[PDB]
């Protein structure tokens, strides 16, 4: 099935700024979330979850169709925690209501990680709502407790190849696992809620220990009080995936700009752009307007 991107009517890049705007001052304004977070990570991760549901062998899920909305999607025991996304985008939805579900999901995290001093992410709109029998089941988002040939493997269906990975992964610099929702506990490092190169220096510099969290599931812990899943120690195991992380630890700008590019691919795989779409929008920040 072929998804077209429509743009919403009579739209045009001022509407979207104005969205994003509203989003930005909300992030700004609900500064105690998460014991003083803020909503930054979840929304980042809310884009990354209503998008990494897509498989390429047939355009399944994905963020064209803003299926979140729905329950099957939405009580995912993969998305536990994203209901505090979903509810921070609700007066956003309210004041806006002709953005499409999955744009403003998408948007969501384009803004939260530009308001977070991360790279510029250009985004396109279009995305339309799709109904409920649409939804993907369960079970396409990852495991954390397996190895990098599981992470090589898994990515493969979102068409993400090494480096494309290795970037991704450097979100989890952002906000912290929590117990009682992954059955991981803490954060990956000590700046969560500015967007960062941090996750590729922690892992190659920090002591890591591998023990067992109060939920009996191990993960690899230091000193400093950081810790990292299985999953992201795969990429240090790894030589292929090593390599990348020495780089993007040695580079920020290199980890912004792919960032930047595969954080785009991931929230637009699945959407056919027509030839005379609009080119894609990028937001200024709020610092950059005055506000
Ligand atoms: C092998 C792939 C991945 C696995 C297994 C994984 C797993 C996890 C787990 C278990 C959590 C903790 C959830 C919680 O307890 O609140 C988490 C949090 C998070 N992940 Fe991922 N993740 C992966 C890839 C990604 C990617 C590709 C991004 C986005 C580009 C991302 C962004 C985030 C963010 C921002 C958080 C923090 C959320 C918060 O503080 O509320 N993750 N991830």
């Amino acid at each position: 099935l072929v998804h077209v991107a429509s743009v919403e009517k009579g739209r045009s890049y001022e509407d979207f700024q104005k969205v994003y705007n509203a989003i930005a001052l909300k992030l700004r304004e609900d500064d105690e979330y998460d014991n003083y977070i803020g909503y930054g990570p979840v929304l980042v991760r809310l884009a990354w979850h209503t998008s990494g549901t897509w498989d390429k062998h047939d355009n399944t899920g994905g963020s064209y169709g803003g299926t979140y909305r729905f329950k099957k999607e939405f009580n995912d025991p993969s998305n536990a925690g994203l209901q505090n996304g979903f509810k921070f985008l609700e007066p956003i939805h309210k004041e806006f209501p002709w953005i499409s579900s999955g744009d403003l999901f998408s948007l969501g995290g384009v803004t939260a990680v530009q308001e977070m001093q991360g790279p510029k992410i250009p985004w396109r709109c279009g995305r339309v709502d799709t109904p409920e029998d649409t939804t993907p089941d369960n079970g396409r988002l990852p495991d954390a407790d397996k190895d990098a040939d599981y992470v090589r493997t898994f990515f493969q269906r979102l068409n993400m190849n090494d480096r494309e990975v290795v970037a991704l992964m450097g979100a989890h610099a952002l906000g912290k696992t929590h117990l009682k929702r992954s059955g991981y506990e803490g954060p990956w490092g000590a700046a969560n809620n500015v967007f960062t190169n941090e996750f590729y220096l922690n892992l190659l510099n920090e002591d890591w220990k591998l023990e067992k969290n109060d939920a009996n599931n191990e993960q690899w812990d230091s000193k400093s009080g950081y810790m990292m899943l299985p999953t992201d120690y795969s990429l240090i195991q790894d030589p292929k995936y090593l390599s990348i992380v020495k780089e993007y630890a040695n580079d920020q700008d290199k980890f912004f700009k792919d960032f930047s590019k595969a954080f785009e691919k991931l929230l637009e795989n699945g959407i056919t752009f027509p030839k005379d779409a609009p080119s894609p929008f990028i937001f200024k920040t709020l610092e950059e307007q005055g506000l």
